[PDB]
Formats: C-alpha cells, structure tokens, sequence
C-alpha cells in the first residue's frame, strides 16, 4: 500500500508514534517519506547482505527474521514480511524498540541526513489530526 501523507499521519498517531520518545509526528513522517515514499511494500538489499523493509526500511540484521541474514537478530519478533503489510502495525510497534534503543531516530540514517534540524512539521500540514 501506498500511503497518503495525511493517511499515514493519522495511522501513525492512532499507533502512539506523536511524540514517542520525543519526537513529534512530522518526524515520523518525513522519516517514512525519504525511506519508502509512503510505499508498505519497499524492500531495498544492503552491502552487508541484509535487507530493509517496509515504510520505515527496518533491517534484516536486528530486527526482524528473513531467513537470508547470516549472524543476524530478530529483536522484534517477527517475520520480516510483516513489515510490508498495508497495516502498519508490525512497522510501527518494531519502530518504538529501535528508537528506543539508545540513539533515537539518528538509527535512521535518512532521517538524519533529510528530516532532522529541518521544519519536519510540514509534514503534517494539513492533515486532520
Ligand atoms: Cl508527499
Ligand atoms: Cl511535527
Ligand atoms: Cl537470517
Ligand atoms: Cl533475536
Ligand atoms: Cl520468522
Ligand atoms: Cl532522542
Ligand atoms: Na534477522
Ligand atoms: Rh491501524
Ligand atoms: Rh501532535
Ligand atoms: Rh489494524
């Protein structure tokens, strides 16, 4: 599925992410739109051999099992094709673990590169939340 900025904001809030460890909503949301485009189901493969995957681009190497990711963790607890369902769910709850895991949203390195320092409220501009 392909979000609507709007859409995934308001998904995004009704699944606790506005402010969660701090960060207000347009982070998350500028964060999604520079790792999948709003697109549950965008995988992208790393050099290491792990893969990334869903609106947030979580990776096969802690957070979720693949199958294919030798050495790898599974922190999550699940599939790693739960992070591509149009529910948003898996993504969202596997999210609050991986910004809570010590370096916030700086684990996302197009968020640090692309949304942080920037007016990420833009991002939800608009939208009836
Ligand atoms: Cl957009
Ligand atoms: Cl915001
Ligand atoms: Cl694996
Ligand atoms: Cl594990
Ligand atoms: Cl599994
Ligand atoms: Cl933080
Ligand atoms: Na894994
Ligand atoms: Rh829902
Ligand atoms: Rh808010
Ligand atoms: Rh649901």
């Amino acid at each position: 599925k392909v979000f609507g900025r709007c859409e995934l904001a308001a998904a995004m809030k009704r699944h606790g992410l506005d402010n969660y460890r701090g960060y207000s909503l347009g982070n998350w949301v500028c964060a999604a739109k520079f790792e999948s485009n709003f697109n549950t189901q965008a995988t992208n493969r790393n050099t290491d051999g792990s893969t990334d995957y869903g609106i947030l681009q979580i990776n096969s190497r802690w957070w979720c099992n693949d199958g294919r990711t030798p050495g790898s963790r599974n922190l999550c607890n699940i599939p790693c094709s739960a992070l591509l369902s149009s529910d948003i769910t898996a993504s969202v709850n596997c999210a609050k673990k991986i910004v809570s895991d010590g370096n916030g949203m700086n684990a996302w390195v197009a968020w640090r590169n692309r949304c942080k320092g920037t007016d990420v409220q833009a991002w939800i501009r608009g939208c009836r939340l």
